[PDB]
């Protein structure tokens, strides 16, 4: 199921499909690893842009219906596929040690949220020789300040009277979950931050254990903030002649990530001209390590501490 | 969690079953209830709202430590007993109790019977119900007719065809044999309503169930190409209310959280009016994933040639 949204999500994999079709003398006789290939759809990317030798390595099933497709489209003799967590492989096939370029679907929501990129980093100093290419290599994460009334009252206030009855209990638990979805360009009524970039290039594994940082924002209406909107972009950076970029803001067209909507226990009154400016901290979760703990910790116009905390489950 | 905000949310569902309690409370008042999987309590609370003497809400999740609180903060404690666990792994209900007067439960899956909680409720009713008691909900009935869908055809089978210039088309034999559970729109029905499912909990064995074998029958009304087939379940609320209390989960009421199952044809029909299509459905449990549902289906055109397509519900 995960594949199909994958392959009609036409913003995210004309992007990968853009940046390496487009520069087919970059990639012509180079090595190139898939980290989940899944269908395939990129290897076939990689081998028609004129890779000599494809990788890939995807944990579930669908490498079986992944050859078929690959040998289906003559490539067979191009593109290798393993199955299995990247994590257990012993050695990429034919005694193959370095590769040249690096292609991964790592994004998760809100980038960090069941993503593959601890996964990447591990491929990446293995395998990637010096200066090899990364697609993508470079992230940035953008918040602001939206007006969602009508969203609050639904999905958090909803719990003080379901069906005559107090549900009341809830309403923290409700709080605490970010929510996945669409946010209308119209509903922001505030500038937007740049509050996290990632350059898979230089980037650590260490570094990501916690990751402390911060943003600002100014309010332009005398309104109230009942939730904050966060998204990544997305660039190809390094490798193509021109840069190829994608975004998963709500002032493009959607991705299949949307936005993820962070709901404030509190409405902000905001005045315009106030200024927002805060304090994010995101790290894996103590208990379950797939889940993603994110802690805030903000003011306005330097005001009294406001703090909230999310758990992505 | 998720999947008890999407219940509650769901509004004729959970109106039915508020409108089958509390609509009798002269039914209820004094009775000793029991909720298989009770989840937050919202149903026990209809039910100790309703004059219930005892009520006992069974969850094998831990959603159950939230309804403890709900209902403490609902005043209710006295009446309510939440326990944790699976009911099949349950030892005795509480306090020295043998028999209950009703049961009530959120049991009905995806095409009634995927992933359905039927077969617990049944042992629930064969352990602990009275002789006479009563199911909250006891009588489903399922339908099925054929649907113009050439726009969604053409993209979520067709679209295997070419992906980004590739050819695909490994992916769809998968595709067809996995039907999809969306909403259909009234205005694509091209066909009469077949019935061709019943179920009475209070008289149904468990192992009538293992394999379902029936047969249905519709009728087309228009010359138009059919490339689906959509399924859908009724409910009734049939013995204890004294007037009978029915919620849909088809394209012509509003939509519920089940929607519809989609059964998309591997050839499209050309129909004509009165062209009659009759055929046989077996659902039965997956031979590898017991559950996974297996559904076959044999079909003809005016007692034409057999087509014969088969899915399986993963
Ligand atoms: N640790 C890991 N080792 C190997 N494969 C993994 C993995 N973690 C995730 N995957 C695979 O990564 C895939 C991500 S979905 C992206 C698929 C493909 N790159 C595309 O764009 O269409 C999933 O199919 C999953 O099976
Ligand atoms: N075998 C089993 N034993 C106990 N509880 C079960 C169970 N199988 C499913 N459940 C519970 O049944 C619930 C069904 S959801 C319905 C919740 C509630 N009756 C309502 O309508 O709002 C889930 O919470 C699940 O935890």
């Amino acid at each position: 199921g995960i594949h199909e949204e994958m392959l009609k999500d036409g913003i995210r994999t004309n992007a990968y499909k853009n940046a390496i079709l487009q520069n087919k003398h970059l990639f012509k006789d180079k090595v190139v690893l898939d980290i989940g290939c899944g269908t395939g759809i990129l290897c076939l990317f990689a081998a028609k842009a004129g890779a000599k030798r494809v990788i890939g390595i995807d944990m579930s099933d669908i490498i079986d219906k992944a050859r078929q497709i690959v040998s289906d489209n003559g490539y067979s003799h191009v593109i290798e596929l393993i199955k299995g967590k990247v994590e257990d492989i012993a050695q990429l096939p034919f005694g193959i040690e370095k590769v040249d370029i690096i292609i991964s679907e790592w994004m998760g929501y809100f980038l960090l949220y069941e993503s593959m990129l601890q996964t990447v980093l591990s491929a990446r100093d293995r395998w990637l020789r010096p200066g090899g290419y990364l697609f993508p290599d470079k992230c940035t994460m953008y918040i602001c300040g939206i007006e969602d009334s009508e969203y609050k009252r639904d999905k958090i206030d909803f719990w003080d009277n379901v069906y005559g009855f107090n549900f009341s209990a809830i309403k923290a638990d409700a709080l605490r979950e970010p929510l996945v979805d669409f946010v209308e360009s119209q509903q922001i009524i505030t500038t937007q931050s740049k509050f996290l970039e990632i350059d898979l290039n230089t980037i650590q594994p260490e570094d990501l254990k916690q990751i402390t940082t911060s943003f600002e924002f100014t309010s332009q209406y005398q309104e109230y903030c009942q939730a904050f909107v966060a998204w990544f972009d997305c660039v190809f950076s390094r490798g193509p002649h021109k840069p190829v970029e994608f975004s998963t803001g709500p002032f493009t067209e959607g991705t299949h990530w949307k936005q993820t909507v962070f709901y404030l226990e509190n409405d902000l009154p905001l005045k315009p001209n106030d200024v927002i400016k805060g304090t994010i901290t995101i790290s894996q979760n103590k208990s379950n390590h797939r889940d993603l703990d994110i802690s805030m910790k903000y003011t306005v116009n330097g005001g009294a501490v406001i703090s909230q905390d999310y758990i992505m489950r």
